[PDB]
């Protein structure tokens, strides 16, 4: 293999498993598929988000060997979050179920060795 890259990605990809398990799913559901503006009424979601995310999209990425490494799948995690955040009022209730879901993120990533 890229060895220890590909150790990494093998990781993130157990990561990914976890954040779409059912464990996690009270909290997970709506970051399961892409926003569906349309259908939530949202007429101005993709003139502020610039770059959607959503946890298929990065299952799609890995699969498909889009990610060279673990920092850049990261990176995708954190701008479905971040996506979220930016869009929403702070008091909203996607803004606290994407906080809950980002702390289990953060420490399971964190755990990865250097
Ligand atoms: C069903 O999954 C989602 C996922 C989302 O993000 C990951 C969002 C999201 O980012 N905002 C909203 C959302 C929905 C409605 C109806 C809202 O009121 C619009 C009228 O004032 C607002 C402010 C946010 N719904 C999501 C649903």
């Amino acid at each position: 293999s890229m060895g220890k890259l590909s150790e990494q990605l093998k990781h993130c990809n157990g990561i990914l498993k976890e954040l779409l398990s059912k464990k996690h799913a009270a909290y997970a559901w709506p970051f399961y598929k892409p926003v569906d503006a349309s259908a939530l009424g949202l007429h101005d979601y993709h003139d502020i988000i610039k770059h959607p995310m959503d946890l298929s999209t990065v299952k799609r990425k890995m699969e498909n060997r889009d990610y060279r490494d673990a920092q850049e799948f990261a990176a995708d995690v954190r701008l479905m979050f971040s996506n979220c955040y930016k869009y929403n009022p702070p008091d909203h209730d996607v803004v606290a179920m994407a906080r809950k879901l980002q702390d289990v993120f953060e420490f399971r990533y964190a755990k990865m060795p250097d």
